[PDB]
């Protein structure tokens, strides 16, 4: 408790799923949170329960003008911005032949370009404060491949890399950038996926808050000497070899 | 020798630099090679001195229709297509703030989408033959980040990932997919870069043929059990820690 | 505050350096701690200031008999054991030609075998509890190589691997196993090394507590979905490429 | 092909399995080979059918005296030594509790220490010719973990790390050091393991010659710019995520 007191955060895709969980988890730790999404109804609903500790803003991560407005909201409403959780994302699938180029561009736009636009938007106020933490949501798909999951895999691997280059550049400014790589988590993005799809050591899928606990750690000053690194939260899947 | 005798390859960005070196190396090994680029003048000159062993085609890797045409050329002129070297690529630099969104889009288009488009085009002929080897040129920049190199890092990491997902999917078809990660190689892309810019164990930059040797190996059947893997040829850079 | 309440831990090599920091940090979070070492004077000294929540024990990690005694102490004194921090370790250097084979054997004994012995000694009480967290101290030297640092490098890579095998096996029992990889940290092991020997994004060496924060997080149930994973805390070093 | 014509190689554990395969392949590629093992009968037998190009010696990789004897045999009989294939290794298994401490020590001595002893023994003759290729045999178990396979996993990870530390140190002398990581390979070490035990993209286990082709490539000058790197030949296992 109070581990994020004094900190202001911006969470992309915070209307439902893990994003919503991160928003609630950080507020519970004393942070003021601005969260954006395209699901206005849902966003305005939780904005009501959170009250003065949060602010919902419509934010299409592929739109730089919208990122700017979301950032202006945080600075003005809460006095500044110290944390960015690039959580917004989508999932599409298809074989090398059946996957539509439009689906490919679309996922590149949201999962990759959107993360980059988030970073470009938050660097000024973060650099002014002298201390910031950027948390990019990748996945274990950003560590290994999956059949018929080319666009998703390509972008999650891309985010993994963007984390490293930006961490290196922003380090001197007092800004840390790390990537989170989870296994299967219970959210609307995977409710159609069997919960034991991956071979985990823990024998179960993850609850969103289990990833939020990691978001809180990386957002806090507790992880002050960690940057440009991959934090895996997958129940052990990537720790072992794929066995039949 | 004839390490590639009987094989047909398609090399993007083969008008100069490493690509050109790959084309010459494979032809020397008995392979028939169709190489494409946007530098037609230089490309045609090469085709001239390579006579029947090769064909130059104009190929902008961001254009799917051009990939289709390149593949048709390889099939009609040589009867098949067994190897693809996704070598075409560009490098642009810039800090998070100064970097142009147009530079970012263009590098994603060339280095990432272009690689995916090549794969899409070569799978029909390869799948019908029941074998093939796709070689994606990533870089050690696809293994770690670099200051003001966000567009390049992100795409090289993405290529690294795409290699894995496509390899898992194409395995059952008898097609292998691997990624090559070279360090500094002497080519026009880096002639403005100091040869000893990386901390290497060998104490020198790479000659383009040294990477071509790796291309020939992955293209030949002597790498029949390797797929979805990263083959590093950087003189030892990523094997060590960045010291001051 | 109380993030580790009700948890009993065992820290090897906790008489000074990071080990001591870990003891202090965890006690501050409500944990009862038994810590062993071979520096009895220093061990008894700090055990005096933490007398109510901690217990010192002489423990040579190469001696399984001493590991068992360290465990019985934790179980009888505090009622059980839920956390193990395999922190004890040594550093020796030397070229391939001059490195003494006795030094090589010695470092494998302490740094590697010692880690495995600890795990063997804590699994029973942990399984009996149905919940536990094993934290193995590797290093960035366990992620890449270093000249004249063969024994340390090999052992640190070995810990990284042992972390994974034991994690997969212990997962079904409710026990998580992870490894920490820090960069240069200010401790007596490094008093002789310039604080800026590594190329870091943060431009400074680490403070032992900065690593203890990670130990705290991995010891708590907050990291419940993380097992078999590598947690890097190196100021960004391995995130970039080694430059001259 | 005469791909290794003129080079002299020393192979440990070459009396059967992959070791024998490597010997035969290298000799077939025009190389002179000195291969050691503890199975003298089998060693002397295949040395009789290779005669004009190979020399079998008794070599227990745990004894530096025998390593020195093997090395001197290569030099005196073939005039030098340019290639070392650290192939000797053993496999034992057991859960954290049942695993005998004697099995742990034994596999450390043979799998890790033996590899190190091999390197120590060959550097002098390689440093005189300012050229050398050291090929250490790791495994995909040196990349991820396996239940009840702690000694094996640890040592294979250790070999992976030792490869990098030594490569960095030997680079200035023109000596390359790389590690090979194969998946399931049909040899007497795993004739009790179902061939489809691993999730591969290729849908089969490897023939030992498929790994030998990789040893030849690394032994050849065609890999001149690769050192301290990991060469995976596992049919795709590690490129994918463990599924159920
Ligand atoms: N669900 C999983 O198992 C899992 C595993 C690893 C990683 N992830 C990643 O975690 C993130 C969140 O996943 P989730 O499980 O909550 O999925 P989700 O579908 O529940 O939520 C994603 C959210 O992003 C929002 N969003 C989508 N496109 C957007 C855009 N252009 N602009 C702004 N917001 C947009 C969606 O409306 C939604 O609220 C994604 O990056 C996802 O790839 C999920
Ligand atoms: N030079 C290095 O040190 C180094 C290190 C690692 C990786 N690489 C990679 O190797 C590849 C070749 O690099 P290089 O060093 O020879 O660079 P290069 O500039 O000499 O050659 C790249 C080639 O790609 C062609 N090309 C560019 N855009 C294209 C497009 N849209 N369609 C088709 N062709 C296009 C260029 O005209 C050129 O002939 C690139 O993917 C590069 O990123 C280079
Ligand atoms: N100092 C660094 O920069 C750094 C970086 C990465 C990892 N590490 C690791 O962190 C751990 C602790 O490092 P440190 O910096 O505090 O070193 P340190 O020398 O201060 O402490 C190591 C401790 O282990 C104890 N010890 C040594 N041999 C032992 C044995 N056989 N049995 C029991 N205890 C034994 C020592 O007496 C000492 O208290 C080690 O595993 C080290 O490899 C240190
Ligand atoms: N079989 C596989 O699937 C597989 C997969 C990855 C890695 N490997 C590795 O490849 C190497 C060879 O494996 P293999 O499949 O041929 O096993 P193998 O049992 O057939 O051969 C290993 C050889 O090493 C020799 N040897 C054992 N201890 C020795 C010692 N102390 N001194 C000298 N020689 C000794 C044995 O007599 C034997 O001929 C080992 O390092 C093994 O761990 C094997």
């Amino acid at each position: 408790s109070g581990r994020l007191t004094g900190k202001v955060a911006l969470v992309s895709g915070g209307a439902r799923g893990m994003g919503a969980s991160h928003v609630r988890a950080m507020v519970a730790e004393g942070a003021k949170v601005v969260f954006g999404d395209i699901l206005d109804e849902e966003g305005k609903a939780m904005a009501a329960e959170l009250a003065d500790a949060a602010r919902y803003v419509h934010l299409d991560v592929t739109q730089p003008a919208q990122w700017k407005a979301a950032v202006d909201t945080a600075v003005t409403a809460f006095g500044g911005l110290h944390v960015l959780v690039n959580n917004a994302g989508i999932l599409n699938i298809g074989t090398i032949e059946d996957y539509a180029l439009t689906e490919w561009q679309r996922i590149l736009d949201v999962n990759l370009t959107g993360v980059f636009l988030g970073i470009r938007a938050v660097v000024k106020p973060m650099k002014e404060a002298g201390r910031g933490s950027i948390i990019n949501i990748s996945s274990i798909e950003g560590l290994a491949g999956t059949v018929a999951c080319h666009g998703y895999t390509a972008t999650k691997f891309a985010v993994r890399g963007l984390t490293k280059s930006t961490a290196l550049e922003l380090g001197p400014s007092g800004i840390r950038v790390n990537s989170i790589h989870p296994g299967l988590v219970k959210t609307p993005m995977t409710d159609w996926v069997p919960e034991d799809i991956f071979q985990t050591a823990l024998g179960r899928a993850a609850e969103p808050v289990e990833v939020s606990n990691l978001v809180v750690y990386l957002a806090s000053d507790e992880s002050s000497y960690s940057t440009g690194a991959e934090f895996v939260v997958d129940g052990g899947t990537v720790a072992g070899l794929a066995h039949n």
